[PDB]
């Protein structure tokens, strides 16, 4: 199984597909937009994945699938994975809320916290690529 | 027999006639509107037919004659024909309904699923052109 097939308008990197969405959304609005396309807000687990994203990232900032929820007590991606790789901007993460912060990706690819009601013009989804039968 | 004759207010393409309706309608409202003009909600079976329609597609969306009834499983055109040609928008069909989904045509000509009770401002009917007897 080679797994590099992505739907129309999505872009492959490794075994995932990515969608670079545009339009003004608060974090959960973006979450729902990804859900509706059978994806999820992007999870980022390596510098090579980040570099792929940075090259294609909106200049005015994008939601990604990371949040710091007080119930978890740490940053967790939408898929439940924990932060291993990080690409925080200088001085980040800086909490906005003490209970519920969302994370955005700047045009530079660097991350910062935001209130989840922040309106951003872009958002990135991911999903698994489909596989070619052997 | 050459078949390119259409009734008043309809437009010929190939061996069919088309009516571009305007006015706010849910899918079955549009279905009935077409029936009442002795046509049916449009079926689309080639890139050339699609191109004809795209050039005339309402910018705010139009009902077409494709529907997924859980009881056939699949999308079927109103005339009973199956999908051979498709022009789904990216990511479509994405089922709206748990049971019965209707299809609309965007201004781009690409199709998307919708709840059948969505109100759209346009709809397209077709019928067969009548034929000139051999001379």
């Amino acid at each position: 199984f080679v797994c590099n097939t992505c739907p129309e308008k999505w872009i492959n990197f490794q075994r995932k597909c990515y969608y670079f969405g545009k339009g003004t959304k608060q974090w959960v609005h973006a979450r729902y937009a990804c859900d509706d396309m059978e994806g999820q807000l992007v999870s980022i687990h390596s510098p090579e994945e980040q570099d792929f994203l940075t090259k294609r990232a909106s200049h005015t900032g994008s939601w990604i699938g990371l949040r710091n929820l007080d119930l978890k007590g740490e940053f967790i991606w939408v898929d439940g994975s924990h932060v291993d790789y990080s690409n925080w901007a200088p001085g980040e993460p800086t909490s906005r809320s003490q209970s519920e912060d969302c994370v955005m990706m700047r045009g530079s690819g660097r991350w910062n916290d935001a209130f989840c009601d922040r309106k951003l013009g872009a958002w990135v989804c991911d999903r698994l690529a489909t596989c070619t039968p052997p």
